[PDB]
This record gives structure tokens, sequence and C-alpha cells, in this order.
């Protein structure tokens, strides 16, 4: 009876909290006619920010989120969006864009939180369902944030500013919302760590997916976070209303979403076949890359939005199968820090590559040489593992 009320509540929470109009116009935006901004500037100034904060910010992030109660830092991701979005609203110069990719850092590090929360808060027995039906909120109010944004400019013709204005409120709500759910009782963070780790470690199957999510993970946030500017450079923006980028981001959503409902229908039955599916899926994500690189045709953007779709539904779809490979052999108490640790190496491996390709003080290339030469990095992580594949392979002849 009582338990109905908060179980609502929760999923109302998220799907609000989802809804961002304008985080995926951000990026034109800082091109448009009305802000004084080169886009190499954006490339090789604004960008890496984000990713020198995200490694820097993570880490505390997370320690506080697990000593302090869940609400104290759900409630700061909200108010963080705050301040990015207000930091974007009157930005004035590059070094406001700066601050504002270091505000938009800590938004994205809090992500993990809110599925340890709904843990923590739920009944064990019941989590299963809650667990479900938040995640099926959370992925439905990111699929309907970007399609109202994107048809809120396109038929409405709305300025970029009102539409960030517009935005404004919702997160104004999103956060006063947040304030009110209740928190957790106590979920407060040990030599049976240290075993645990070692024992799972010796497993030979986790190891091959601790290195995809390494290596590939960051590879695919270089490229998500480059497309947009890409995107831009091929076609100038000289009407709000031709923009297409809102579009792009609910296709790959709901693309994601169907693939990754297909992962669990036969994650158990490819089990056996890993190293080639890897390789099979890393040859299609580096032929796209390489094709966003290629195209430079302004008639051709529309075969632009497809080619990055696809392959952001070709990542998606691997994301279920290594969540499960890796979680099955360790507990609900050891996955947080197993998932965290990769996740801190994937952003040091980030930074390095995002310092040397982009960063000024550096090689400093331009967008279009850069997607160049990550489609031969995509290229190398393919052969790589169809070269493990083969190796494997000969033994079992034998």
């Amino acid at each position: 009876r009582s338990w109905r009320h908060l179980v609502c509540y929760l999923c109302f929470y998220g799907f609000m909290a989802q809804i961002r109009p304008g985080e995926s116009f951000i990026t034109p935006y800082l091109l448009g006619p009305d802000k004084n901004f080169t886009r190499e500037q954006v490339t090789n100034e604004i960008t890496p920010v984000l990713s020198y904060s995200y490694l820097a910010v993570l880490v505390p992030v997370f320690l506080l989120t697990d000593y302090l109660r869940y609400t104290p830092v759900l409630l700061l991701q909200g108010l963080s969006f705050v301040s990015v979005w207000l930091l974007l609203l009157l930005g004035h110069s590059v070094a406001h864009m700066q601050l504002m990719e270091l505000f938009y850092s800590v938004t994205m590090a809090a992500r993990i939180a809110y599925s340890s929360y709904i843990f923590s808060l739920v009944r064990p027995a019941r989590y299963q369902r809650v667990a479900g039906y938040s995640r099926a909120a959370v992925l439905l109010g990111v699929f309907t944030s970007s399609v109202l944004g994107q048809l809120l400019v396109t038929v409405g013709r709305v300025s970029f500013s009102t539409l960030n204005y517009i935005s404004l409120a919702f997160l104004t709500f999103s956060v006063v919302l947040a304030l009110f759910l209740k928190r957790p009782k106590r979920s407060l963070f040990l030599a049976r760590m240290l075993r645990e780790l070692g024992d799972s470690l010796r497993r030979p199957q986790l190891r091959l997916w601790s290195l995809w999510w390494v290596f590939n993970s960051a590879g695919y946030y270089l490229v998500v976070y480059y497309v947009h500017i890409l995107w831009n450079e091929v076609d100038p923006t000289t009407n709000s209303a031709r923009v297409y980028n809102g579009a792009a981001d609910a296709a790959s959503t709901l693309l994601g979403a169907i693939t990754s409902f297909a992962a669990g229908f036969v994650k158990i039955r490819w089990a056996r076949w890993s190293k080639l599916l890897i390789a099979g899926v890393t040859a299609t994500q580096a032929g796209l890359v390489f094709l966003l690189a290629h195209t430079r045709h302004p008639s051709s953007i529309w075969l632009c939005y497809a080619a990055f779709v696809l392959f952001r539904g070709s990542y998606q779809f691997l994301v279920p199968i290594a969540t499960f490979q890796i979680a099955s052999s360790l507990s609900k108490e050891l996955c947080a820090l197993v998932f965290g640790v990769n996740t801190f190496f994937a952003t040091i491996v980030k930074t390095i590559i995002t310092f040397i390709v982009s960063d000024v003080r550096g090689l400093g290339l331009p967008v279009r040489k850069q997607f160049q030469l990550y489609s031969v990095y995509f290229l190398i992580l393919s052969i790589i593992y169809f070269l493990g594949a083969m190796l494997d392979g000969l033994r079992h002849c034998q």
C-alpha cells in the first residue's frame, strides 16, 4: 500500500530529471551566430577540460557518494546541472566555457550513484523488480528529452536562446523535486574484500572483458564527444531549424534500447564465442568511424547521421554482455569496486589520448585528422582481438 507511493515517486524523479531539452544542442549553440566562438577554440580548448576534470573529480565523488547518504549527492547532481546550464547561458568568454565543462564533468560523474541508491533503499527481496522499473523509467526519460527538444525546435522554429531558457525551468523543477526523496537508512561502504578480489581475478573470462572495457570505452567516449563538432564542420547551421542533432540522439537511444534487449536473449548462448564477437563488432565500429572521417560532401549529411547512430547502437549492444560476464563471478559488495577501478583506468587512458591528439601544447590536430587517427586506433583494436581469437582457436583444434 504505502510502498507503491515511493515505488512510483522514484521512477517519477528519475524520468523528470532525465528531461534536458538543450543538452543535445549545446554544441551548435556554442558555434551559433550569437556567440563569437571559433571552431578550433572549441575543439582544442573547451573539450579537453572535460576529459581532465572527469578524471580529477571521479574518485572523490564516488567515495563521497558511498560514505555519505545517497540523497545529498543525488541533489548535488541536479544542482551541478543547474550550474552548468547557468554558465552556458551566461558564458561570455572561453574561460567561462572551460569552467562550464569542469562543472559538466561533475554531473557526468554522478551517473552511477542512482543505481546504487535504488538498491540501497529497496528491500533486497524486491530489488530486481524496482531496479528494472527504474531502469526503464530513466531510459524512457533520456529518450523523451531529446525528442521533446528537437521537435520543439524543428516545427516550433524556436530560437536557441529560447530553448535553453525552457530547459532551465525543467532543471529547476528537477532539483526541487529531487530534494524531497527519503534518504536511505544505512548504506555505509576488511581482508575479505582483498581475498575475494584475488580469487576472482584468476578467472580467465573476466580479464578479456575488463581490457575491452578499459580501452574500447575510452575510444567510444572520445568519438561521442567530438562527433557533434564534426557534424557542425560538415554543414554550416545557417538556419536553426535545419540542424537535426537531437533526432540523431533519439534514434540512437531507441536503437540502443532495442539492441540491448536482444543481448539478454542470447547472452549465455554466445558466451562460448566472445573474442570473435568482439572482433566482429569492433571491425564495424572502426569502419563507421572511418566513414565519418571520410565524408566531406555537403549533401551527404543524411548518410552521416545514420553512420553515427549505427556506431552508437553497435557500441550499446556490447555493454550488457560485458556487464553480465563481469558481474557473475563477484558479489554485489565487490561489484561496485570492480566497476569503479575499471572506469578510473579507462579515464586515465582517455586523458592521455586527448592530451596528445587534441590539447594545445601538443599535436593539437583539428577534428578531421583527429577522427582519421581514431579510425586507425579502432582498426588496431579489432586486429588485436582477431589475432587473439585466432591464437585461441589454433589450440582448440589440437
